[PDB]
């Protein structure tokens, strides 16, 4: 029942606390000043995490050994020194510090595959974080975690479907992310090892016209590849009555059915046209898909309080999601701007599961970090 789900919890909340006491004498305590007693409660945590863990992280990469969970843990809270006790006990909660290598956690946690009124408030030209808005539909959008298949084109998608939603009204209402890895048309596909694009999320909702919500059709990773449900009598469709709409070609975007796609490159000396583009339908829509390049970028101890400096490099492999946007004058009197970005990795990572990048990045940069962008363009109703 939903009992043990709350006592296997208080456990590890517990064991999370035995480990931070013993990891300082406050400054952190060298490798060898590891003792066997910690050791004991680093692999009974990593014993507890695996039993729990529903996002597939332990079930698939070897399990480190006691000094692989220790300096795992041992630079996670390196790179979160000042984050205060509770942020970092949440950390520890990302099964991915029991890895024997962190890097695995990543592998197949991917997914884009490149084809070819008070609202004002809160969100402005100036300044956009509706995640401090408690009532704002767009913050009871809990963050999610795709588990281990490369489905970050569904979550990113289907997120800016539903932020859509809510600015035209509707509950905040997710959409079953299963229903689109497993419902599609063409040849068989390895829907958990292979990604694809919100081109394809477009395709499924002309070709099948129905999405359920996430209660009718709930996400485990296991579940992807199975077969394409019969929808039952009872589904929400959360497609009622939209429509697929279809704008001209302009000359620095593309366009096609559902959607308009924005490339950095192509703004490379005009980056405030870009920056003013997403703003604007961040501010209309409630978000855009965003793509990037995570390998060897991102992983379980990425900051998501600070500002990140990153550069692109010309590829994505991953899709995520503009939520917001500010200003900021960093440590050397500089004025600069971030992006605020939704990741599919669940809550333990990042800043309760989202992060800052500068949107103009450094001047080295040749490529923007943010490799794309993609709109789409549907219609629904207002609601009432």
């Amino acid at each position: 029942d939903d009992d043990e789900d709350d006592y296997t919890e208080y456990k590890l909340t517990e064991s999370i606390d035995n480990i931070l006491v013993k990891m300082f004498k406050s400054e952190l305590i060298k490798l060898e000043e590891v003792d066997d007693s910690l050791k004991l409660e680093l692999m009974n945590y990593c014993s507890l995490l695996k039993d729990v863990d529903t996002t597939g992280t332990l079930d698939n990469y070897g399990m480190g050994n006691e000094m692989d969970i220790f300096n795992n843990l041992k630079r996670l809270l390196i790179y979160h020194s000042e984050e205060n006790i509770n942020t970092l006990k949440n950390k520890f909660r990302n099964a991915a510090v029991c890895l024997k290598n962190v890097d695995d956690w990543i592998v197949n946690k991917r997914g884009l595959v490149l084809p070819e009124n008070s609202d004002n408030m809160f969100c402005n030209k100036e300044y956009c974080n509706r995640l401090k808005d408690e009532n704002n539909c767009i913050s009871n959008l809990q963050v999610e975690d795709q588990g281990n298949c490369d489905t970050s084109w569904i979550f990113a998608s289907k997120y800016h479907l539903e932020t859509i939603r809510c600015m035209k009204g509707y509950e905040p209402t997710k959409i079953s992310a299963l229903y689109v890895a497993n419902c599609y048309k063409g040849e068989h596909k390895d829907r958990c090892d292979e990604g694809s694009s919100p081109m394809e999320f477009l395709q499924i909702i002309e070709d099948y016209g129905f999405l359920p919500a996430e209660s009718n059709y709930p996400y485990n990773y296991v579940k992807v590849g199975e077969q394409c449900p019969k929808v039952e009598d009872h589904w929400m469709n959360l497609w009622d009555n939209g429509k697929i709409l279809h704008n001209k070609n302009e000359p620095n975007s593309l366009d096609g059915k559902g959607y308009t796609a924005y490339e950095s490159e192509r703004f490379h000396d005009n980056m405030d046209a870009f920056v003013k583009i997403i703003k604007t339908e961040v501010m209309n829509k409630g978000s855009v898909i965003a793509y990037i390049k995570a390998e060897n970028v991102m992983g379980y101890e990425f900051s998501g309080k600070k500002v990140q400096n990153l550069c692109g490099d010309d590829t994505a492999d991953h899709a995520v999601n503009i939520v917001g946007y500010g200003n900021y004058v960093n440590s050397e009197g500089e004025k600069k701007s971030y992006w605020i970005v939704r990741n599919s990795w669940g809550p333990y990572w990042g800043d309760e599961g989202y992060f800052k990048v500068d949107m103009y990045g450094p001047t080295h940069c040749h490529f923007n970090f943010i490799h794309s962008v993609v709109i789409f363009n549907v219609d629904l109703p207002m609601n009432n």
